[PDB]
RNA sequence: UUUUUUUUUUUUUUUUUUUUUUUUUUUUUUUUUUUUUUUUUUUU
């Protein structure tokens, strides 16, 4: 037979705004709303697609739009470090979401209309959320929105704290958020510097009204009468 | 080596008194009272055997009467459309449960004691629910009889309210029935409109006393004696 | 390519005294209390290793001691009849436990140690019960001794209602057991007939003290002085 | 086909301080902080390889340093005798502890840095604790430390003892810790005879504070002030 | 009357977790989308 001998050794960033500048600069030039929605619309199932594959790097053809994505989806491909200026899944869809948000306000009343239309946020919609709601809300249920605290207005973070204290989420998730910055400022100066900024966000997110299940209006009044979520 | 490339584009019906009349038409020429007993008794078997499959449309053979399914059971399978005139193995229970009651109002008196001792409804009887409870409430607990909100007279909703609010059922299930007619009404419409049906109709369930366990008489009361479901 | 049919068709006893007469006459002839205690101490991994194997009848050679089982553990052979003069893992486990508990009646009290030294039985030690604590009651804790609700003085039957009624089992467990004579009682007789006699069991069984954790003597209460199990 | 026969048969130690003691002499000879840091930081992921691998002797290359290790993480490999002079993944990372912990108290006050800068406890940091909060502490935190509840003064298990009192850890996880020696004093002796060394050794660990998530300072404030863990 | 739970011993055997503005993963993903997901009778 024989012995195995395996084998281990020693160890010891980034920003977005650089990450989405370099983004937008090479890759949104050859892009419609049309591939955008795709993207979302699809999300579910390009996660699980990218999960089962086991090539590290990996293109997405959505539509006519081409890209080319690090797969740090399937399970081996995890915790190997990813480029400054590359793409994971995650930080595509917050990209994205920055990209619209841009777009939501420098451009035509008739051409916001054209968004509202086709680009569908299957988080936010799932818990009856709509663009109604805010676009700037709206944007900031897609993965990623978190980077950028500063142009989407402490909704990200807003909307998981609403989530954590009714039980929908785990603590855990948001780790991540608290190590972001806002605006230049750092997660312990921004914490109480800008808590009343937080505060009025959730007061909005709040408001909203969650939908438990994907049911009428009728029906959440209706079964509720008989003791229901 | 390789790199894949992976693709994905845009996308953007049914009612079952149409869908039951065609079959009806069809299928049930070469049919008798054995063939449907089998199909529900070994209701979860067929289940299970139809999830291993991955071929997407599949015939039973029941006895001597033999279907062609479209095995929408298989994971890989699901989420792809069925015809409008397709049927799943959910549509063949719901529709038999159907045929049957009607049978049930429209036949000969020791011809529905033939129906009673031959068919066995797997889920009313673990639930300590027999014919005797009363034919249409009986059958009602098949799936698929909430297609027919009407020929059942709201037991399939009652059924369900009265299993989430003890805790049963998750509130999830009921999305499927609160999406349906009753006689022509949609959904808003009849929620109140025959509010007071529905009423009636989970005070009838309500009285009707489950079965927890599958134990005796004596074992339901003796148990309970040291504190006991 | 292809498509599948799959087919299915109609269905429509024991008791133990007498499986157990024919067990005792074919096969206790060339057979010892080293052959006893080997499977009873190994059944964790008789268990195990017989559901691995897809093979419907298993012979076990435990020392010397040979048996032929019909393999019921297998997740695939499960709900296919047994004879009525069939052994399966679970019934073997119950006839032994008989088997000894009637020459702990009719043999010499210098027997009777080589008995209480050499079998050990799993499930009655890891709950701190020991020989000490009742012959009748030790030998009971072994599956399938519910068979026999008459020989071990419902025993059986108070060690799972002690059981439910403590959050350490499950109600279902319970359902082999009601269903199951005493004496020549059935059931609904004996379920309150016989029910003070159960009471008593009961109250023999409380007083016995469980273990919780297999820890010493001075754990127990040291751990406890913290707020501990 | 085929018919199995399966057979069994029979059955019916170890002290920390010479299993140590003979590590100590043989393989502590070509071995620095560097090669020590590397076993305790990649812990996690030693585990699960070594889980995967079936092969029951495995050899580890730890930077330069290398051990033959009995791989007891295997599914298949577990309960099979390990001798009184193996290794194990615990007992190697109990030993470290303690050859550690021994550097610790006979070394120059700069190689104590050397150590303090390399060495990184991933159970003590997840659970906001570090070399500040007491050498034998920090330390009593690794796996293995049990074996030596002497040398650790009670920590390993005032840990333990805090983690299930505060709902972390299960009950039985404190069965090893029970069957230890202290000093020479066997587990029922000491149980009292040092109950207050335990008791102030859970004052120390109790005002430690512990970290429920891998969060800021301000996060752990700010996110409490919605209702938070 | 088949299965599912739990299977002894200062047996030292496994099972729980496993750091770092680690920016990696883990949660959950639109439409009276009618698609799956839940349970499945009897001295079985």
């Amino acid at each position: 037979g024989s012995m195995i001998e395996l084998e281990f050794h020693d160890v010891a960033t980034f920003d977005p705004e650089v990450a989405y500048a370099n983004f937008k600069r090479v890759h949104t030039t050859g892009l419609s709303y049309d591939h955008i929605r795709i993207f979302y619309i699809k999300g579910r199932e390009i996660k699980t697609s990218l999960a089962k594959r086991s090539e590290w790097e990996v293109t997405l053809n959505l539509g006519g739009w081409k890209i080319t994505v690090y797969n740090t989806n399937f399970p081996g491909n995890r915790n190997n470090p990813v480029p400054d200026d590359g793409l994971t899944l995650h930080r595509l869809s917050g990209f994205l979401a920055r990209y619209l948000l841009e777009k939501m306000l420098k451009v035509s009343e008739p051409e916001k209309l054209i968004i509202k239309s086709k680009i569908i946020n299957p988080l936010a919609e799932k818990n009856g959320i709509t663009w109604n709601d805010g676009e700037e809300v709206y944007l900031s249920f897609f993965p990623g929105s978190e980077m950028f605290l500063g142009t989407f207005r402490f909704y990200p973070l807003a909307i998981g704290i609403y989530k954590v204290q009714r039980k929908e989420m785990e603590p855990k998730y948001l780790e991540k958020t608290m190590r972001q910055r806002y605006m230049g400022l750092e997660a312990a100066t921004w914490t109480v510097s800008k808590l009343t900024e937080v505060q009025s966000a959730l007061t909005v997110v709040s408001s909203l009204g969650w939908k438990k299940t994907n049911v009428s209006a009728a029906a959440r009044d209706f079964l509720a009468k008989f003791g229901i979520n």
